[PDB]
């Protein structure tokens, strides 16, 4: 029986927690625990290394692939001394040895951190390291959260905590630009020229960006002076599963797509942030094998279900048999594919699909017969404890389409997802930081674009060449009305700027974008900023619509609430 991605399970069950119960204290210190480090063996990280090694045809050093295995086993082992030590002072936190046992055990957990993480990135096999790495960095990130909330209750003065509270905020954008980096320096070494290359590099871009990417883009929360109470971070990219080949050695080259000809039928170009509302899926047939051919896509944007976006048509409009109607919606959304593709015949003369299955939270609906190729292998539940219509962690998006008429034939359909935290409402609650991407507006202005995000926003950015507007986003306020927040943006911007911030209520309101960066070079950790509106807004009308108009060199990653009072 196939396993399935267990990195892919752990990552997940992670993301879950981190969008979920990302505030300080005991459950977020026993979260770790449970979820990574008193969970994951050293049966299980050889398998974290092992799935970037294949990817890559690079085996780690065996020196150092062993030093790795047994430092992470050591940082699980310190781990549970320090979550016991928290237990233990939590009950009795005034009594001066607790507090002492506590620090010891940080003490402990970060100069083993500190000297582990090198080991996570060395020479030569910084990529085969990255997801142990990104898994130890955010235990340091956490850590070092832990003391700046409860250092002074353990008795640490005023300079060691301010100090490693300094230290919190430069590791936040040294870890993520390692990771990011190291991503991209990965994906390079995995293009190449053939339809065969681009098949590793799409499973590596998955792959990691789910174990690694999708974890960097909470590491921004850790910081309590910005993130003072509860928040949650959207990951809003779209992900994709696999072209529908059994076999992937696409012989001989020259007969098959090149790789930018897949690329560029594949991977969407950035957009808005959309959810399915349904397919129309065309059957053709080459003599007697019947394929999906071509389909079109329905879509709608965050917070609006009226306005529905078509689709240009994927590949043909095929008769063979009458077209089929897979639906979804907000609340009914399609967590799971069961696929059979044409390959599972060796004989068949179409690389497609002949049927897929479609479940969603309610019932199923099967394009002429289900198959095996499960979604839930790439992309498994966030939670496996609970029913899969429950515990899903991803939603289906969009399915795009490589076509090939001639040579060997391709009817190569592709379904892509967006992950569960970005919800099809931008839903404000007066107890959270609320984090809303741009990309989830609903409307995209002339003159403004989506552009393709640098790897730790969690997805994709908006920019313009030309002063003017962004698009409408539309959000509802939760809970008993009215609501008071501050408005606070993340920006990157290549010099002074500014721009207007309204809603659908007469008074606007400037926003200021100080310089980030210099033109031309590239968006980094630290090119991104937080810009705060300290005029409040006070809302009594539960669905709202917020413009914003920006000068040029402005790049806009996400909007933020913060509640006035709770």
């Amino acid at each position: 029986l196939e396993t399935g991605n267990t990195v892919a399970d752990i990552s997940l069950g992670l993301i879950n927690f981190l969008y979920s119960n990302f505030v300080p204290g005991g459950g977020f210190i026993v979260g770790l625990l449970e979820l990574i480090w008193g969970f994951i063996g050293p049966s299980q990280w050889d398998i974290f290394l092992a799935q970037i090694e294949q990817l890559i045809s690079q085996r780690i050093e065996e020196f150092a692939r062993n030093q790795a295995i047994s430092r992470l086993e050591g940082l699980s082992n310190l781990y549970k001394c320090y979550v016991r030590a928290f237990s233990d002072w939590e009950k009795d936190p005034t009594n001066p040895a607790l507090r002492e046992c506590m620090r010891i055990q940080f003490n402990d957990m970060n100069s083993a951190l500190i000297t582990a993480i090198p080991l996570f990135r060395v020479q030569n096999y910084e990529v085969a390291l990255l997801s142990v790495y990104v898994q130890a960095a955010n235990l340091h990130l956490s850590i070092l959260r832990d003391v700046s909330v409860f250092g002074e209750r353990w008795g640490y003065d005023t300079a060691t905590i301010n100090n490693r509270y300094s230290d919190l905020t430069s590791l936040i954008h040294v870890y993520t630009n390692h990771c990011v980096d190291t991503y991209n320096q990965g994906l390079r070494r995995l293009e190449g020229r053939f339809l065969s290359d681009w098949i590793v590099y799409n499973r590596f871009r998955r792959q990691l960006t789910i174990s690694v990417l999708d974890i960097v883009a909470f590491f921004p929360n850790y910081d309590i002076r910005t993130y003072p109470i509860q928040t949650a971070t959207q990951l809003t990219r779209e992900v994709y599963l696999d072209l529908p080949f059994i076999n992937e050695n696409l012989s001989p080259a020259a007969v098959y797509p090149t790789f930018s000809a897949a690329e560029s039928a594949i991977i969407r170009s950035p957009h808005l942030v959309d959810f399915l509302n349904s397919f129309t899926i065309y059957t053709d047939s080459l003599a007697r094998s019947a394929y999906w051919g071509g389909h079109l896509v329905n879509s709608f944007r965050t917070g609006t279900t009226t306005n529905l976006i078509r689709s240009p048509l994927y590949g043909r409009e095929g008769n063979t048999e009458r077209p089929v109607t897979i639906t979804a919606s907000p609340s009914v959304p399609i967590f799971r594919t069961l696929s059979y593709p044409t390959g599972l015949d060796n004989s068949n003369p179409v690389a497609g699909i002949e049927g897929v299955e479609f479940q969603n939270t309610i019932s199923r609906s099967i394009y002429r017969k289900s198959g095996p190729i499960d979604s839930f292998s790439e992309l498994p539940p966030q939670d496996a404890s609970v029913s899969p219509a429950i515990g899903y962690s991803h939603r289906l998006c969009h399915a795009t389409f490589l076509e090939r008429i001639s040579g060997p034939r391709i009817a190569g359909t592709v379904f892509s997802w967006t992950h569960r935290s970005a919800s099809p409402t931008n839903e404000v609650s007066p107890s959270r930081i609320t984090q809303i991407p741009w990309v989830k507006a609903h409307t995209l202005a002339s003159g403004a674009s989506v552009i393709k995000g640098p790897g730790f926003t969690g997805g994709d950015i908006l920019t313009r060449n030309s002063m003017g507007e962004l698009g409408t986003l539309r959000v509802t306020f939760t809970g008993r009305l009215p609501q008071s927040y501050y408005i606070r943006f993340r920006y990157a911007s290549v010099a002074n700027r500014s721009g207007t911030f309204r809603y659908s209520q007469p008074p606007s309101y400037g926003i200021s974008f100080p310089k980030t960066m210099d033109a031309g070079e590239p968006l980094t950790s630290r090119s991104f900023a937080h810009t705060t509106l300290f005029t409040p807004i006070t809302f009594s009308r539960a669905q709202e619509e917020f413009d914003l108009y920006i000068q040029s060199g402005v790049y806009i990653d996400r909007i933020e609430f913060i509640p006035v009072t709770a």
